[PDB]
């Protein structure tokens, strides 16, 4: 975990879409809406069907 | 040294999958899809129903 697998987070998915968001001027409407599901998705377990 | 045992993990399964893929030439599309899903499999528990 600390040395080998230093990954396992949505931050890869997140951050790649953020590379999109930089060019894609998202509306403030959607910068606000997105991060809520983002925070929920970060809370959720890797294996829940809800996740 | 603290693991021992055979590689009786999903990488056995990934390895049959990937040599499979080594013969047939996939589009990079399906390549990246199978790879990211492959890692997600590897995170998944060895016994979970979703696994």
């Amino acid at each position: 975990k600390e040395l080998g697998l230093e990954k396992d987070d949505k931050d890869a998915i997140e951050e790649k879409f953020r590379e999109r968001l930089k060019e894609l001027v998202v509306p403030k409407h959607v910068m606000d809406v997105v991060d809520e599901e983002l925070s929920k998705l970060g809370l959720l377990d890797n294996h829940s069907s809800e996740f």
